């Protein structure tokens, strides 16, 4: 069977503390439209109830600890989370961990620390002397005490900061202290991306990084974890997100399953990533989502025979990760760069029954965006279950690609001998409707197909050898299967 993963979350998913309930509710349902794993947003407590788990602080904390004001996090508590895991996992379904990793929110209290500023285009770059500051890296606690770890983080934990409390001012700190330097390898956008927000974790110090083995290795056994995704990948010591990933996997004698997400609209880069981890990992395709919504956004006047090119899955396809949208590329969030409306159900279509990546379908797209905006994005489930069934039960065989027109492309998926009336002809246009002539196999002789989305009426015969003229409406896709 085709593996399908499920972002579980959106940016405005509600401040209820019944999400956890809401997934558990969803597994009969998840498991009967064809998801095989679900991402689950960051479970841990962050710096206020309402954060969505991208601030983080105490990593021990899954929701049974009064802290920050609250026992819940912003998704609900942790028997509830426990149970939702439970009813999944009677499905089948796996589930993966948000992990993040890169920095500490929410600290209990200041401490003095000797730092100068660095400059924010070039952070390899001293542009003041070294002088006091007061910043917020002093993590104690108080609601867990030593439950599960007696680990206290305090300022040479980290390697800098971005505020001082003394004069109330917004720089990027670096640390001075016993070896401190910004970490290495990770992007080097900006002369060195170690740093991006709120206290960063220095993965150059030994306790630190046996800790966060520790950690990973307590979490992944507390909740029954099958695989994880990794945030803000780019901005932390790539040969520690290699060895971290690798000592879970020890530890647990499981495959642990693990994408990270590395924020750059760049083949190479990203390539360079999977050789410094040895290509344990793969990474979300971001190049693709680009061209995807680059061709939402021309009017037609994008080359569609070009949706491929600077995509990883084009390169390595078995460690790509592809997607449509996610919440940071949602309406009104930090990376905005949304895949019209109309384009939508073509992506879909082109991440779903397409032989190479691992597709992911985003919770923002199925059920709607929430967010305050007079552009979020539909419930539009009606118009993606119809493609998840044909990914489910007929994308199988031998793949033949037809990228030939500057609007019309398809391909076609020849079926597989173990899958009952497998096989699709899928044909996607950017502009103008029309017609394409497409090889499905000559075992499909005879056979009456039929657009599975409902957008064409008229089914199509395939002839004596294998070949069939399939139709598609303007701006529009059809998927042709078995009738
Ligand atoms: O519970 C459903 C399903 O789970 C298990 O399959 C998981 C794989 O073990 C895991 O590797 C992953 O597969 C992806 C590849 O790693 C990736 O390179 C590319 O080829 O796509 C794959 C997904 O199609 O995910 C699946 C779950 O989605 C288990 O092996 C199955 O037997 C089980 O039914
Ligand atoms: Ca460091
Ligand atoms: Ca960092
Ligand atoms: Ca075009
Ligand atoms: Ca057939
Ligand atoms: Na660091």
């Amino acid at each position: 069977v085709n593996g399908t993963l499920m972002q579980y979350f959106e940016w405005y998913t509600p401040n209820d503390g019944q999400h956890w309930k809401r997934l558990q509710n969803d597994a009969e349902h998840l498991s009967d439209i064809g998801i095989t794993a679900v991402w689950i947003p960051p479970a841990y407590k962050g710096l206020s109830q309402s954060d969505n788990g991208y601030g983080p602080y105490d990593l021990y904390d899954l929701g049974e600890f009064q802290q920050k004001g609250t026992v819940r996090t912003k998704y609900g508590t942790k028997s509830e989370l426990q149970d939702a895991i439970g009813s999944l996992h009677s499905r089948n379904v796996q589930v993966y961990g948000d992990v993040v990793l890169n920095h500490k929110a929410g600290a209990d209290a200041t401490e003095d620390v000797t730092a100068v500023e660095v400059n924010p285009a070039n952070r390899n770059q001293e542009t003041s002397e070294e002088y006091q500051i007061k910043a917020w890296t002093d993590f104690r606690f108080p609601g867990r005490g030593n439950t599960y770890s007696d680990f206290k983080w305090h300022w040479y934990h980290f390697d800098g900061a971005d505020w001082d409390e003394s004069r109330k001012i917004s720089r990027i700190f670096k640390f001075r202290g016993e070896g401190k330097a910004w970490d290495w390898e990770v992007s080097s956008e900006n002369g060195n991306y170690d740093y991006l927000m709120y206290a960063d974790v220095d993965y150059d110090h030994p306790d630190v990084v046996a800790e966060t083995k520790k950690w990973g290795i307590w979490y992944a056994n507390e909740l029954s974890l099958d695989g994880f995704r990794i945030d803000a990948a780019k901005h932390i010591k790539f040969s520690f997100l290699r060895d971290w990933v690798q000592a879970v996997r020890q530890a647990t004698g499981k495959e642990m399953f693990t994408v990270a997400e590395y924020w750059q609209n760049n083949a190479g880069k990203l390539e360079n990533y999977l050789n410094k981890t040895s290509f344990n990992q793969s990474v979300f395709d971001v190049p693709l989502h680009f061209n995807l919504q680059a061709a939402s956004s021309q009017g037609g006047g994008y080359d569609m025979r070009k949706l491929l090119n600077g995509t990883v899955v084009s390169k390595h396809p078995l460690k790509s990760v592809t997607f449509v949208d996610n919440h940071d590329t949602q309406p009104g969030q930090s990376l905005e760069s949304t895949v019209q409306t109309w384009f939508k159900p073509l992506a879909y279509a082109f991440i779903l029954t397409r032989e190479s990546g691992y597709p992911q379908v985003f919770y923002g797209d199925m059920y709607g965006t929430k967010g305050d905006s007079q552009r979020e994005i539909p419930a539009l489930k009606h118009k993606i279950e119809p493609i998840l069934k044909a990914r489910k039960q007929y994308a199988y065989g031998a793949q033949h690609d037809y990228f030939d027109h500057h609007d019309i492309v398809g391909w076609t998926r020849e079926g597989d001998s173990s899958v009952a009336n497998s096989g699709l002809a899928a044909l996607i246009t950017d502009g103008p409707g029309g017609a394409k002539r497409m090889y499905v196999g000559r075992q499909n002789a005879g056979e009456t197909w039929h657009d599975i989305t409902g957008n064409r009426s008229e089914p199509v015969v395939i002839n004596s050898e294998g070949w069939g003229e399939f139709h598609v409406n303007g701006g529009s896709v059809s998927i042709y299967v078995q009738r």
